């Protein structure tokens, strides 16, 4: 219903009263989350500048403060000690200069020599609204104060399309490097273009990575490497991907691809998997960044929210909101993701279970709920639910001998992109046990799934008074329930 | 510098821009605060409807977003489980109205049936500016989202000047009462005035709560009423108070009194002091307001910041920020003041001291430092100090045969209000030990005297580079440093 130029509207020319209005709309929503990201007003999206500076992690964050729509862009921050306890530090880029006059697109950060250095697409439109994107390389001081250069650091190259964006800037193999999502002019086909320069002021172009014969989508957006456990691994959004190469349910999806090794300077990928696989088996996730931090972990944090896609809060002016931070692994040939150690320190009210159908009455808004479940069985958990379980959250499983799990969230409450499915399934081991650790935060739900073996992330609505936790059939199974506090 | 006609300026004559650069101008101030409330914009002051409500604790603010100034006001809304790790709301009540046209003045909250009252004041001005404070009744749900009444409760009475605001709501003895800070019309002196209703509709005159016959100030701002081991305990601003009554350095004090007993009805106050007390011994507390929580505690927080003052940070265009949360004990004959428990879930990196002249060369920006001090000594303790402790927050202290406390700032950066003295002292009794627990989050100070006998609060601020805590003297003494998680 938002025409364009609704959604390009200078940030002056909205007036602070409804800016402040949108704010209390957002904040008391009875959907909103509160121990997640989520905006201050109007709509989220892309994780941005992940990072470790200055003594504290760093988070930015694509925003349109306005609405529940993509408006014109700008990025906001937020820190944190321990990647769980965020603060706010407010709007960081905005689309104020020519280079990113209809937006300051994703982008990542990179310490360097004492500042922190923001890299990023303009999304520029120029006279006759031809879109140009320009990769802008923009100074973070120790006091998050912010300056923004005069000139792109690369310009836009003959061969790629206008889709050309999402720049990973970081220090590799002695030199720096940049990954860009691109979409070829010629073909029309998803890659990961590399940069590289051991100045960080003239940049060299040594190709797409070689991520096989196969086409990736019309366009990779958000492209990551980072290294877990010594591997090179992909994280990456490419948009019309064949479901032949690997199945998804999501409009778009957000994979990973992990390989033996990665050249850099010889675009070469030597895969480790046969085939990429979906990052999050849920609903909603989608433009996840990653970075490799001085503690020496992996650290992912995703955008829980889907382009081209609608949600029953978009009625109360905002939109979407994070995952939670997860660590990752390699093991077995798979990607693994955890929450973080401190995400601990939320939990309160611990309840021992040991195979008591009903879980609780009545679990509040907010919980963490850890399950260890036998071999050998088949039934549903039903979480925000009704007295009755017609109206829930379902996790339907198998643990015998067609063992999978299918996430439906159809009779959650209103429907959520039905276009796209209500169920998600999960394939499981034949007589295998299951672990299931099961994060609820308002209108949010993470399934994390085989300790990290798949994650489930998505978006449901419950009425506030449904909130039963419940087996349907008598079930074999110890677990603990916990309460989580409201931080955000 | 700020005109009348600017500071009443309506919010949406203000654009969105300048209030989202507002906000990173307020959040990324190398002086804000980090585990303390702190505006998000512009000037923050009086708590307002302290309160426990629909499962969690509740706090409100007044609030002028777009500048360091007593623009016209708001309350904006923050909740917590704990006290101690807080969420933003957004905006709760606007000076939209015609009975608050000129602010929504500070006032309280009160559960009721289900919802939670919010009682404060409407500042209107009428078309000659001549202000009529009218007491006000608005309604929150169990969403946060409140309505507004279009009739004031509480019409302002004919013995009292324009002064007359600051309703504290609450149920005692079965029924319901207001109490209103207030200037009587004929003498201009301040006073506690009393209403009471049966069914919150219908309110009656008590009268002036008797608290004497010597002058309360011309006004008393802000009062509260807390019961504190059964004790009825008066918290209250009494602007223009008679040095002779009680020192004091403020340019106004924030003053408490402990009674033997009340009687709201008779409008009669049996007090235990002889005299009222400064609540605090520092530089900048005032406007605190009180509350009796659920769990058997009352609980206060204070404004830290005063009216007719400046600060260094007002060219950053943003202003003040709360003290922590302090439990009250009535011992002794007095009153005590404590930090929640929940404040210990900051601490981290603990470091054990014992007689070590230099605490720490450079102890970061946030920390607690808890002291144990043996009598007969004499010195200085320095934080937020330079190398050669030329500059830094100093405390004086000696435990021998004029025992005493003063804390000087004037040392530690720009002068703050020095028209009402760069020192406060602290009697102390002689050859007694000394306990102190110092709470340092960016330009505040907050350091608890022998277990909360005495507080002292202020605020300082230092070049980035000064974190040195250091004895001049050989010092006897045992202890714990601790840095504190950002949260805020
Ligand atoms: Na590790
Ligand atoms: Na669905
Ligand atoms: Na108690
Ligand atoms: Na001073």
């Amino acid at each position: 219903e938002w025409t364009r130029e609704q959604r390009y509207r200078k940030y002056k020319d909205w007036d602070a009263q409804t800016l402040l209005d949108l704010q209390a709309q957002a904040a008391t929503s009875p959907y909103q989350m509160h121990y997640h990201i989520h905006p201050l007003s109007g709509l989220l999206n892309d994780p941005n500048g992940f990072s470790y500076y200055n003594g504290e992690y760093h988070l930015f964050c694509q925003s349109y403060p306005f609405g529940p729509v993509h408006g014109v862009k700008s990025w906001i921050h937020f820190a944190s000690p321990d990647l769980v306890h965020w603060h706010y530090l407010g709007p960081a880029i905005d689309p104020d200069s020519d280079l990113d006059n209809a937006g300051a697109y994703s982008g990542s950060a990179m310490e360097h020599n004492g500042k922190l250095l923001l890299m990023y697409t303009g999304n520029h439109r120029d006279e006759d609204w031809t879109r140009i994107p320009y990769q802008v390389i923009a100074e973070m001081d120790e006091n998050n104060h912010i300056t923004k250069p005069d000139a792109a650091a690369i310009l836009p190259p003959e061969h790629v399309s206008e889709h050309f964006r999402d720049p990973q800037l970081f220090k590799h193999d002695g030199k720096y490097y940049v990954l860009l999502g691109a979409q070829d002019a010629e073909t029309k086909s998803g890659h990961i273009d590399i940069y590289e320069s051991d100045d960080l002021k003239t940049w060299h172009e040594n190709g797409y990575l070689d991520l096989g014969k196969d086409e990736m989508g019309y366009m990779i957006e958000c492209p990551n490497l980072v290294f877990v456990n010594n591997y090179p691994v992909l994280i990456f959004c490419p948009q019309g991907l064949d479901k032949a190469i690997s199945d998804y349910q999501n409009i778009y999806p957000n994979m990973y691809w992990i390989g033996k090794d990665i050249n850099l300077n010889e675009a070469k990928f030597t895969p480790l998997q046969s085939h990429p696989a979906n990052l999050d088996d849920g609903f909603d996730v989608y433009a996840t960044q990653a970075f490799n931090a001085p503690d020496g972990n992996a650290y992912a944090i995703s955008w829980v929210g889907l382009p081209d896609c609608t949600y029953p809060t978009d009625k109360e002016n905002w939109a979407n909101c994070y995952s939670q931070v997860k660590r990752l692994e390699i093991k077995d040939g798979a990607l693994y993701q955890h929450p973080v150690d401190a995400i601990k320190n939320l939990r309160h009210n611990e309840t021992q279970l040991n195979d008591e159908k009903i879980i609780s009455q009545k679990a509040g808004k907010q919980y963490e709920l850890k399950l260890y479940l036998a071999a050998g069985q088949a039934g549903k958990l039903h979480l925000a639910s009704n007295d009755d379980l017609s109206a829930s959250l379902v996790i339907d499983f198998n643990t015998a001998q067609d063992a999978k799990l299918t996430i439906d969230r159809a009779s959650s409450g209103p429907a959520v992109n039905p276009d796209y499915g209500a169920t998600r399934t999960i394939g499981l081991n034949d007589n295998e046990d299951l672990d299931l650790d099961i994060f609820v935060d308002g209108s949010l739900c993470e399934i994390f799934i085989n300790d990290g073996r798949h994650v489930a992330t998505l978006r449901f609505f419950a009425r506030s008074s449904n909130q039963k936790i419940a087996f349907d059939k008598d079930t074999k199974y110890t677990g603990r329930l916990w309460s989580m506090n409201s931080i955000l």
